[PDB]
C-alpha cells in the first residue's frame, strides 16, 4: 500500500553500470586478461608449459 514516492530500487545505478562501463566495464576486461603480461619471458623461443 502507498506508492515509492522516495523509495527506489537500483535500478538507475545499473543503467549508471553500463554507462559507467567504459571506465569501470572495462577495467575488469583490462586487469582480468592481465595485459601486464605475468610471464616474464613470452619472446621465447621455448615456452608453453608443453
Amino acid at each position: 500500500m502507498n506508492f515509492g514516492a522516495f523509495s527506489i530500487n537500483p535500478a538507475m545505478m545499473a543503467a549508471a553500470q553500463a554507462a559507467l562501463q567504459s571506465s569501470w566495464g572495462m577495467m575488469g576486461m583490462l586487469a582480468s586478461q592481465q595485459n601486464q603480461s605475468g610471464p616474464s619471458g613470452n619472446n621465447q623461443n621455448q615456452g608453453n608449459m608443453q
